[PDB]
């Protein structure tokens, strides 16, 4: 799982992995759909509607470090998980990684 996540991820783009089934990630569809987020900047990558799930957690884990879901990746710059996303936005430091990069409206 190579090209998979690095062609989705890019600057100005905001992608999150995340697997069906965890509340978890849901958490993240829940928050960052709230988000005023550009027009088709946001999505939502289900590793397991595209097989191979442990190659892109265990590229996840490579690619950031830890394999837990969700995965947010601002940009290029991953932030972490879930628990890691709403830190982030309820200290505002989220929105701001949005700014320098322009992926919010
Ligand atoms: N709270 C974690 C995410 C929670 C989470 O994803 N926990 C389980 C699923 S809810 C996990 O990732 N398991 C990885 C696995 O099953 O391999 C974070 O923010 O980093």
């Amino acid at each position: 799982a190579q090209e998979f996540v690095n062609s989705k991820i890019q600057p100005g783009k905001v992608v999150v992995f995340i697997k069906p089934t965890c509340p978890y990630s849901r958490r993240a569809q829940e928050i960052l759909s709230q988000l005023p987020i550009k027009q088709g900047l946001l999505e939502f990558v289900d590793i397991t509607a595209t097989n191979h799930t442990n190659e892109i957690q265990d590229y996840l884990q490579q690619l950031t470090g830890a394999r837990t879901v969700p995965r947010v990746f601002i940009g290029k710059d991953s932030i972490g998980g879930s628990s890691d996303l709403v830190s982030l936005q309820q200290s505002g430091e989220l929105l701001t990684r949005l700014k320098q990069i322009g992926a919010l409206q």
